[PDB]
Parts: structure tokens; sequence; C-alpha cells
């Protein structure tokens, strides 16, 4: 099946991905966030909401996968090729689950609205031509 | 931080963990499972319950995985070192997914309290030393 993980979210993966990558806070920033907001609430008995479900999810998959990365280091590849398996995970994977985290924990924080009204103005604001299109980005408020 | 997937949905790892690996069924049997009975509504607008969001995380991570080692295989590995990789992921990543898409798909299609007592009525069981035990395990209705 075709699934895009924020249409049940009102947005699209096309407009998390017009932003620029280092707009959204490196991991280690968003677990920390997620963890200081909302540690009880995740690791508690209720759903919460979908946002928190959708974090779960993403945190348990990125759990997996350094378990996977650790694995085949300490067990099978050698260092320089573990490296590069690192960054290609890092500059792919893991800016799919920094995506993540920053939709959600931005939901959770500012409001689903606003975010999505955020990304529908960012996706305009980028396919404008240069022409008419205005100076300045849309914004959005930032995580603790 | 430690999350359980399974605690916001009333269960356990530790009760999907002691099902026996072939009780689940083969990944392509449950996505095409998950395809034909609720292809529309997963692929939709609307969050329809916990079990749909729990469903597409869980396949968009399995995808991003297909993509890594699809990566790594036609980039980095040799077909041996390959097959050591997918034996790995198979049996672990792997299995956890089809213990994800089983539980969600079986709590919509039979209702989730009734797969909640499925597993405690099966730990109970896993449980129980031989003597006293009963022949037959709980069954899934």
């Amino acid at each position: 099946m075709d699934i895009d993980p924020y249409k049940e979210f009102g947005s699209s993966y096309q407009l998390l991905n017009f932003l620029p990558l280092d707009f959204f806070p490196d991991l280690n920033a968003l677990v920390d966030t997620a963890t200081a907001l909302y540690e009880e609430e995740l690791t508690g008995r209720e759903h919460c909401s979908p946002h928190h479900t959708a974090i779960r999810q993403a945190l348990v998959c990125w759990d997996e996968l350094t378990k996977l990365i650790a694995w085949m280091s300490s067990n099978i590849t050698s260092e320089q090729v573990r490296t590069i398996i690192v960054n290609h995970v890092n500059d792919t994977w893991g800016l799919k689950v920094r995506q993540s985290l920053w939709f959600h924990l931005s939901c959770l924080t500012f409001g689903q609205h606003t975010v999505q009204e955020f990304l529908v103005s960012f996706g305009v604001w980028i396919r404008t031509p240069a022409p008419a299109r205005p100076p300045n980005a849309p914004i959005l408020s930032t995580l603790p």
C-alpha cells in the first residue's frame, strides 16, 4: 500500500520535505524534548493522542535501527564501512525520524492546526516564483 | 526513554514474546490481509483507530528498512554477508513487524479485549508447569 504517515494528521510528506534539512532539530534534542514534556504520557498506559502513538512508534522503530547497526557493527562490519552505513542512515532514516518527532512534538505543543497551516504556508511560499515571492518564510515556534 | 508499543494497547511485549514464532503469519500474508480488509481506511485522511496509526507506522518503518537493505545490498555488501544480515533482520525486526501487524489486525477484526484476554490466558498457560497444565493452548475467538 501507498501510505503517507502524515496523511491521517492533516498534512503530507511532500510538505515536510519542502523544509530545509537544517530546519529540524537534531534527534538527541527532540528526544530530550519529548522526554521532558511527555515522558509520563508516552510511557503510560493510555493512547493520549494519535500524535503520542506516532511518537512511540517512531522511537521504537529508531531503537530497532540502532540495535541493528550495533549488531552489524560489533558482529560483522569493519570500521570504515560501518561509518558509511551510519552516515547514510543519519542522512536518510534519521532525517525522517527527526521530521516525525518534530511534526508530532510541535503539534502537541503549539497545536496541530497551526502546524498544518505553517506547513501549507511554507509550501505555497517555496512554490512561488521569485518575482512574486515574498522575501520572508512563514514561521512557526520552536520547541524547548 | 523506555517505551512498550503495546502498553498503550493494554498489552505487553512480554505477552507477545511468549507465543511461538511460527504463530504469527508471514509478513506478506499480514500485509495482504491489511491491504484487502483495510486499504482504503489505512491510506485515508482519518486516524480511524490507534490500531490504524500503529499499522501505518509499522509498515512505514518496515519500508524504510527494506530501502536500507536495498541500498547497502547493491552498494556496500557482498551476497553472503547480505544474506546473513537479511537473516538477522528477518528473525528479529521482521518478527516484530509481524507481531505488530498480527496484534493490531487481530484487534480490529476480533476485538481488543478478546486479543488482550487471549494473550493473558496464553501467558498463564505457558507459565503453568506440565502436571497441572491443560494440554491445549487458548485459542483466539
